[PDB]
């Protein structure tokens, strides 16, 4: 495990993309930018308000980068929802991403969680205070069922962050620990259920397909995120408790074996996704198919994952996979690779100062 | 439905009880009775109040049956917690059992769930109205972390029963559906986290053990019920949607293969429980140990699972598994079979009229 498994990585990646039919969409670069700028503009103004500014403990530059990555993720994956929906989901997912910067023990602020909740008093933990206060803007876009899924997944997310403050990969032999923790901090049900705005879908008529998407998208989403993150986290000694690293510690297997597990689950997850929704309702298969492709595009385009480093390395190779990878990467860059100066302005800090 | 695989039911059950070495020595007969009555008495008085009598929509006979089934469960498996704790947990778990067999559409009363929650206004769904109002009586026994696990899991459970109203067992090929639904309706984190009252355990000193216990117990717990309750659910209309029968529909495999899959999972779950916690804090191991064996005694004795019927049929068969089954069924009866007339009195209905 000295060096990075570039060959293995390339094969698994090209396979993943072939399985999901990664291809070109009717989502034009011009539309991309209208959305990116719309979501960013509404969010930046939100996070620039004094209340948000004083209760949300985050370094200004990290908040700026966090918002930009999230807006990119939302706009590129929730392609079929409205501009307002992308904006509101962008705010919510930025809140969640930001919570990972807190090192503060939740205990003291969670001692009266239920009582304050039941009584209607503002939560003690400032994050819950801002988040529950803003939640209605996100929930108005969905039916009661989908809404409940968003509420629960976020609640799970809070506990996940809590557990992670312990930097615990699991007890050797605790095979059920890794995936339990990945579901906690994954936001699977939040993501999967937020793909169905009531304005475009009927929660009740499409109940079976919506529940199914949630169940399948949960695992596909987090595993693809783990896979595409495997490169940036490979030599990062700061990142110590990923799904893959916990598989090593908990299951007592080699990092390679852990990676093997992730690839098999991801590929299988991919096959079944298609095999199940291809014949189902077309509007649904469309939302699903666009999420998978955009999600992948976002990973390939965002610098956070540094996948450009892999492209640049295998750029001129005659191996089959290396080439397939580069074509895919170029496909992505074409619609995805966009300068931040084109939408992400002005910085949140400039708006907060005003 | 078709025909109960009595032959296999014995085969799987026997392997489990043999592997965990089923042996319940949690209480002396006098102790069991002492606890059963205390728990039943407080819950019975609670459920007989006019408000509870009015908002909880359940046929008196069913309420009484569920209560006795739950007091037994709590007392037989939470053998190390206090009497008060057992009583309050018995109330919470009776609220859930009632819903577990229920048939209703949550939709209309879940439209304003979040807004009413955040505002502190009483929920529209009567079940939530009662469960949330009584919850503090349950949470007062635990620290903030465990409390959060109880709240999330109860919330998950609600969604689970909702998804079940649709009688959907998964789209053939939707391999992630079965276990997704099971965790959703299993109350795994609720059960697992309620095993640690702050009066006996320090949530912060044993954060890693408790979290691990929650992750591992979730599956052991639910799978064991999936196997033990396979008989009472097999032909019940309300239980056709189950992990076993959903594995069949979703993974396109025979009932025979579904049961084999379930038992292998359970055996492995049992093996890791031992590997991980055997050499840990003895107080933790004791609680886990008492829960496991007591939980099995409960399934073997309680009316809800009608396992006496299986006994009264194979007690004659000279099969090896049928013999192994009856020995176990007898061993459990010697400790768990206890006449309701010794603790379950007076009936809730009689207290309601008073
Ligand atoms: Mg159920
Ligand atoms: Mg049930
Ligand atoms: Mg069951």
């Amino acid at each position: 495990m000295e060096n990075f498994p570039t060959e293995y990585f390339l094969n698994t990646t090209v396979r993943l993309l072939e399985y999901i039919r990664y291809r070109d969409s009717n989502y034009t670069r011009e539309e991309r930018i209208e959305n990116l700028h719309y979501a960013y503009n509404k969010a930046a103004h939100h996070f620039a308000q004094p209340r948000q500014q004083q209760l949300l403990k985050v370094d200004p530059k990290r908040l700026q980068a966090s918002l930009q990555t999230i807006v990119g993720m939302v706009v590129y994956s929730w392609a079929k929802v409205s501009k307002e929906c992308m904006a509101d989901l962008s705010i919510h997912y930025t809140y969640t991403l930001v919570l990972d910067d807190s090192k503060d023990d939740p205990y003291p602020t969670m001692v009266n969680y239920f009582d304050d909740l039941q009584a209607g008093r503002e939560q003690a933990h400032p994050w819950w205070a801002l988040v529950n206060e803003h939640f209605p803007n996100v929930l108005r876009h969905f039916g009661p069922f989908c809404s409940l899924n968003l509420i629960r997944s976020t609640l799970d997310f809070f506990e996940g962050c809590w557990i992670e403050q312990y930097n615990f990969g699991g007890f050797p032999g605790s095979h059920d620990y890794p995936q339990f923790l990945r579901r906690m901090n994954g936001l699977g049900h939040c993501v999967g259920a937020s793909l169905w705005p009531k304005e475009q879908f009927n929660e009740r008529s499409l109940f079976l397909e919506i529940t199914s998407a949630i169940a399948q998208m949960e695992n596909w989403m987090v595993w693809v995120n783990d896979l595409m993150s495997f490169y940036k986290e490979f030599d990062d000694e700061r990142d110590q408790i990923s799904l893959v690293k916990n598989y090593v510690v908990s299951d007592e297997i080699s990092l390679h074996e852990a990676l093997e597990k992730l690839t098999q689950d991801t590929l299988h997850s991919s096959k079944q996704m298609v095999a199940v929704f291809s014949d189902k309702d077309p509007q649904v298969m469309d939302t699903i198919e666009c999420f998978m492709h955009g999600f992948v595009t976002w990973h390939l385009c965002d610098r956070r994952y540094r996948l450009s480093e892999i492209y640049e390395k295998v750029k001129e190779e005659k191996t089959e996979d290396a080439q397939k990878f580069c074509k895919f990467y170029e496909q992505a860059a074409n619609v995805g690779a966009v300068s931040p100066s084109e939408w992400a302005y002005p910085p949140v800090a400039q708006l907060a100062n005003v």
